[PDB]
């Protein structure tokens, strides 16, 4: 919940969001490919909800979000459960780093997510 100065993603301004997005609820998500209910990521382009990467120390999720990225090339994803009226944790697979999306409000609105949780 804040505490750093992340750079603006080069994809933020021109991020393309597919039509007919699902309505993403404010709680109770699950990776669409496994049983994880924590460390889930919503891809800002197609609205897929998938678990975080597996770290080399064995922690983390089951790599479903990253595997999804390798197939679609959709760069941005926001961590569900980190979205507060002020911001959220946004990750860019392309730039391999946490980033700032100045158009997050709009990008989340696309999924029926009002940043006034
Ligand atoms: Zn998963």
């Amino acid at each position: 919940w804040d505490g750093e100065v992340r750079q603006v993603s080069k994809h933020a301004f021109s991020l393309k969001q597919l039509d007919n997005p699902a309505r993403i609820p404010p709680c109770g998500w699950k990776c669409s490919k496994c049983d994880m209910r924590e460390n889930l990521w919503l891809n800002l382009t197609d609205g897929s909800i998938l678990c975080g990467r597996r770290y080399f120390d064995g922690s983390g999720g089951n790599n479903h979000a990253v595997e999804h990225y390798r197939e679609t090339g959709y760069p941005l994803a926001v961590k569900l459960g980190t979205i507060t009226p002020d911001g959220a944790d946004v990750y860019s697979y392309d730039e391999d780093d946490m980033v700032l999306d100045p158009s997050l409000a709009e990008h989340l609105s696309h999924f029926g997510i009002d940043m006034l949780k």
